[PDB]
């Protein structure tokens, strides 16, 4: 069982005051904050151990190196990959799913194929593939929204044909909390010969995640959100597929050989889609919080998670003129409107209050068009948000309406 | 003028042990240590200012939003740039000569065409042309090297013609130390219409480095060689060919609109090519990194380093069978081979010592090639190097050379 308090006393930024008054971050899906035991993880890097990592024969360069492959390892069993030589270090989810449509898509998607996302998502997931397909001369099929932020599955017989290649789609929705039924979609995606790629910025932190019962070809994510630093992420991908990948970024470190006369030739994955010096400091951070995140357990974390979201679902009720958007079921994030006021104005009140909401269209307009919203106003409920900032978030929206009503 | 003591007292590493002696790190080349005050601007970040950075309405995503342009405004201003929006983030320079291969490389590069490099090329800035050759079906032609480790000018009217399309150039060599005639090489390639991608990755620490009167059209760097955090660098484009520019990767951020029925269409230079969340925390690190040179002073640095590397080169004299490779008035590194001994053994003994240096090809085929050896050491002389330091190598090789001779 988990404890909040002992949870947020980890976390530095918590403490601190905004607009005078008591933070309420409440931001988290757009970005977590870190633990003092990931902020201090890289910084003791910085102090104490750094240097360059391509197996340099110096002491300092070949124990960074170390360093690097364990948190290669660490993340795969995160995951559950079979091995730590199908993940691929990236700056984030969306790098990686940049290198998938080029790498992976440039040779095996042709004029005449067809691609399958779905209309809940995010930017990352939605753009790569539109510029693969102008590339290749491909075609992208969307799978519909139902108004309750699920997916209309039923469309499924008239998206897969016989020339679908790939199937883009979210585990978890960044703005709606959708958990989308990916095994099954996965199963029916292999039935035709098609591959998918599982975008998971929204569901490492929330729970247990397990690629090899998922059966997923591609899984990306990002570190930011999963309480670590910037500038690092995790892209899985199948051995068997990775193998006969080409080389995206070129430079050093991606090749066995370089010739001006005979060309050059590349190393073994998943190496060859590292070029240059990797963040090695990110990479330990990232380590830690996988650490972090691990000792707190995240079974127990989705229990108070849970929790705390039936709270603010009940609590939210007695807000008039509120709309929510998605399952009654979501995961980690609120999306509303308030009666017509612009989600702009109802976020501005709100930062007045000390409290930290995202507002705009979350990089989801495909999906802010479905509902036919310009914005929304997207409240996170972390493992380290309290009912207390539910209240303070209840008690806002309700003196906004009375204020501007 | 420059104290050496007060500046080696900012950089933690440099107190460790390694190998139960003290450390005498001579491998800046390959990764720079990082003063306490990068180390703790980031840190500092993450402590107190952390949240999510794309024009957020909340007051810590709208500070760090205003942290990270006054970081672009500072670098552009680092190297002289006409304005801020010339400079995009990038993971370092091998990301940022990846991007304009792709980007200005797909368009601008025919069937037919030649880009010109040199024999002196780190990987990073040979790899990603080689793959544009191959992409498009142009020609990679390579400006030759003399003996003493400077390019062999009088090439230069055979290789460029009226197919050029490109001079891809390093400022300063990894390896050898040599500084290339930049200024002139670039008036010639533009009497052509060649354009010019020059790789500062090894020049930006050691000079001021003034972009406009280089005239260069693209110039990359790395920040963690420039004393700050892994996983940031910057690439610097002229504005006019910036803004004709199509974007590299795809998603959030870089677009101005998605949409699944007309098309997504792309936001202004610089955030064009910047797609999802940036590197935030490596951000603030390279602004403190830039801000503390700046303050030591780069033509201090580097009258100290000159200092520092003609005291070197003097005691090197009184080690037998050092081979040199590179000129004269060499920057930063100094390549040797000891005797017929491998490099990987002269590595190995003076890791021992505890003297890091590189040993290997340093990312640097064609020029161990070039010189008819497998591989080189490395020492790197930076500004917190010492003359006791190098004292410890001179000793070291000649203990060394006893031994195994
Ligand atoms: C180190 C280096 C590079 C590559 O830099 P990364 O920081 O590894 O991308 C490119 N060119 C030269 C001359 C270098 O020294
Ligand atoms: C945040 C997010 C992304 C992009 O992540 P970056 O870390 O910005 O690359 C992609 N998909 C979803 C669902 C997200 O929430």
């Amino acid at each position: 069982i988990f404890s909040v308090d002992k949870v947020r006393a980890d976390f530095p930024v918590l403490s601190r005051e905004v607009n005078g008054l008591p933070l309420a971050y409440l931001d988290s899906a757009a970005s977590a904050q870190k633990p003092s035991q990931v902020i201090d993880a890289e910084a003791e890097f910085y102090r104490h151990g750094y240097a360059a990592v391509h197996r340099g024969i110096h002491t300092l360069s070949a124990q960074a190196t170390e360093k690097m492959e364990n948190v290669r390892k660490r993340a795969s069993l995160f995951i559950n990959a079979r091995s730590a030589e199908e993940l691929v270090f990236v700056r984030g989810t969306t790098e990686g799913i940049n290198l998938v449509a080029n790498s992976w898509g440039n040779s095996n998607v042709r004029a005449g194929d067809n691609i399958i996302i779905s209309q809940m998502e995010h930017h990352a997931n939605i753009v790569p593939w539109q510029m693969l397909c102008a590339r290749v001369g491909a075609e992208l099929r969307v799978i519909p929204l139902n108004p309750d932020g699920t997916l209309q599955l039923e469309t499924l017989p008239t998206l897969f044909d016989e020339k679908t290649r790939l199937l883009a789609i979210t585990h978890v929705s960044n703005v709606l909390g959708t958990e989308n039924p990916l095994a099954e979609m996965i199963t029916l995606a292999h039935q035709h010969g098609a591959k998918v790629l599982v975008d998971g910025a929204q569901a490492v932190m929330h729970h247990p995640v397990d690629v090899q019962a998922l059966d997923c070809d591609f899984y990306v994510f990002s570190g930011h959100k999963l309480y670590g630093p910037t500038g690092i992420g995790i892209l899985y991908v199948k051995e068997a597929l990775l193998q006969e990948m080409p080389p995206w970024e070129g430079g050093g470190s991606m090749i066995a050989t370089v010739s001006l006369s005979e060309g050059t030739t590349w190393t073994k994955a998943p190496w060859r889609f590292e070029a240059g010096t990797p963040n090695t400091g990110g990479i330990i951070g990232l380590g830690a919080a996988l650490e972090y995140v691990s000792a707190l357990g995240l079974n127990n974390i989705a229990e108070y998670e849970q929790n705390l979201m039936h709270y603010a679902l009940s609590q939210l009720e007695s807000v008039p003129d509120l709309t929510l958007y998605g399952p009654q079921n979501r995961l980690g994030v609120i999306a509303f409107n308030l009666g017509k006021h612009h989600a702009y104005d109802v976020g501005s009140f709100l930062d007045n209050y000390g409290i930290a909401v995202r507002t705009g269209h979350h990089c989801a307009m495909p999906l802010m068009a479905y509902y036919n919203v310009p914005a929304m106003c997207r409240a996170s409920l972390a493992m380290y948000n309290t009912h207390e900032e539910v209240d303070r978030l209840v008690t806002g929206l309700q003196r906004i309406h009375r204020l501007l009503g």
